[PDB]
């Protein structure tokens, strides 16, 4: 079905044999600090590496932009030596990401999808890395969910791509939990698979999110089973990545969901 | 989509509102005892009460046919008055089932699906209760595993109604886990979906099972990963009812799973 690898500097990435998991990574600042303290860096590191342990394919991290490259930036460099795993720089902004790949970052993980910094795109272009479009927007005026998302989408594609950014380095997300209402998360979830008309790989964000706690009635901390059920949903309905916190538990969940659906 | 509840002397299960869970009842036996003791009926009742307030909407109790009624009667009896929910009996056998529903069962659950002790059936239209036909058989020469099982499925219904079984009383399992090779098992549960045209409820058996730590690799007690991914895809694929020993887990991502899918 991919009949390409997901190519990021010195790590491939095959979208046939399993659903990746990208392992969120836990980036409290010191008090005191600018960036760069041993206890956040070191918290950091050990935290990648417990993620790489239990099974996640790629770190992600994120961290006004001055500010933003001095956190992330130390973060970056530390994980990148120590934990032998791609790293996505969580940024819209296109200095923090040139900035973060220059520091060792392999993916950019733009929650605005080229949107609120346009330049992003031609960061992504120019050090040839994939580029993650979010489904994001400043309102909730929806025609037809599904059919604007596609639009919206889309229109990060047409971003991308005239910034020249290759197909290949192009990955979508549904964005669940932002622009939308706890329905409309549920009817995202119920309907992506329409996202792969699209043609692009798909990673889907829905670990401990405000939905799961609308539906459970569970606060943040009791939300694994349902991070779990839309995990599942998700890798049924055709994703290639999951953004999780829980990584051992959503990476067993996925493998099992994998070997089931004969991914 | 179901226009009947299923009827349960005193309870009521709406098949459309949300996915059943039914509790797998804990059995461990009282060495010198013939059935009836103060521990093994206190145990049980205790787990009967925690899987109530975990979620779980049926009670599943199984327990050598002179024996298995001394086992078994006690706990239903026990739980049926101090555990408002209804019980099925697991067995196979026409006197235990008869037994079982004078001691207070609601519903049957046939692991031969009326093939072992086709007198079953007479038991199960006579009492008026639902009776569960699980897929099985005595060998694995699959010419077209689903085929097949669906073919074996039918042969089971024609042994209900042929008793006097009504059709609202029907409700089938695949039998995962058994008669069928671990690559057979994740094969049914790629084209669950399919039972679906027999046209009953349909009842799906994952939980723990073998073929979980044949994919992930792990011992029976590291398996609530798996068989949450069995679950959810059972789900999606409409199940109506899932047995599972973690109710407190599988009862959380039902409730996400159906609120996803819409039920
Ligand atoms: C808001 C935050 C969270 O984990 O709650 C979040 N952050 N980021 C960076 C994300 N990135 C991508 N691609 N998808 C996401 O769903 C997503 C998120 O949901
Ligand atoms: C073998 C045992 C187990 O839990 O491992 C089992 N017992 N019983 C009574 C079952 N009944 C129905 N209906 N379905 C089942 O899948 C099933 C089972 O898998």
């Amino acid at each position: 079905k991919w009949d390409y690898d997901l190519r990021c500097g010195e790590y491939t990435l095959n979208l046939n044999e399993k659903t990746l998991i990208m392992g969120i990574l836990n980036v409290t600042p010191d008090s005191f600090s600018d960036g760069g303290s041993y206890n956040e860096v070191d918290a950091a590191v050990r935290h990648a590496k417990e993620m790489r342990d239990e099974g996640a394919h790629i770190i992600d991290i994120g961290g006004s932009v001055e500010e933003e490259i001095k956190r992330v930036v130390p973060m970056i460099q530390a994980v990148s030596k120590e934990v032998k795993l791609p790293i996505s720089i969580d940024t819209y902004k296109a200095e923090v990401a040139k900035q973060a790949i220059e520091a060792g970052a392999h993916i950019i993980n733009d929650i605005w999808g080229a949107k609120a910094e346009p330049k992003i795109a031609e960061v992504a272009a120019h050090y040839d890395v994939p580029i993650i479009l979010m489904h994001n927007r400043d309102n909730m005026n929806y025609r037809n969910l599904m059919a604007d998302m596609i639009a919206d989408l889309y229109d990060s594609i047409k971003i991308a791509k005239d910034a020249g950014v290759r197909d290949e380095n192009i990955i979508l997300d549904p964005g669940i939990g932002f622009a939308k209402t706890p329905e409309q998360n549920l009817e995202a979830m119920r309907n992506l698979e329409q996202l792969n008309v699209l043609g692009y790989p798909v990673l889907l964000g829905t670990s401990r999110k405000s939905f799961i706690g609308h539906v459970l009635d569970l606060p943040v901390e009791e939300r694994l089973e349902g991070t779990g059920a839309t995990v599942c949903l998700g890798i049924e309905k055709g994703c290639e990545f999951v953004r999780v916190h829980d990584v051992k538990e959503m990476s067993r969940m996925a493998k099992m969901m994998d070997a089931m659906i004969g991914k």
